[PDB]
């Protein structure tokens, strides 16, 4: 149980927090999406337990890529803020599969 996950988890729930305030192009997604990550952020937190849930992570992976391609579409509008946060998930999301690609 290294802990870096908290870095992925905390860094993930953050982009989600700095995003719910800069959401644009569908004030209805800010919610539907909140459930997409909430379920994921929980997976990462569950990655430290077995410090290797490559079997439980590849699961939210789809839910993870479901948000990355979702908010990215919200960048259509005054969401120039997401452009700064939406850029996180890209590396952040691929950052977890990296703590397991060991």
């Amino acid at each position: 149980m290294y802990g870096k996950l908290n870095d992925l988890l905390e860094d993930l729930q953050e982009v989600l927090k700095h995003v719910n305030q800069h959401w644009q192009g569908g004030q209805k997604n800010m919610n539907k999406v909140d459930h997409h990550l909430q379920n994921v952020i929980e997976d990462i937190h569950d990655f430290m337990q077995g410090g290797g849930s490559g079997g439980k992570l590849q699961e939210m992976m789809k839910e993870f890529q479901q948000v990355l391609d979702e908010i990215k579409q919200q960048l259509q509008g005054g969401d120039n803020s997401l452009h700064n946060v939406h850029e996180n998930i890209k590396e952040i999301f691929h950052h977890l599969e990296e703590l397991v690609h060991r």
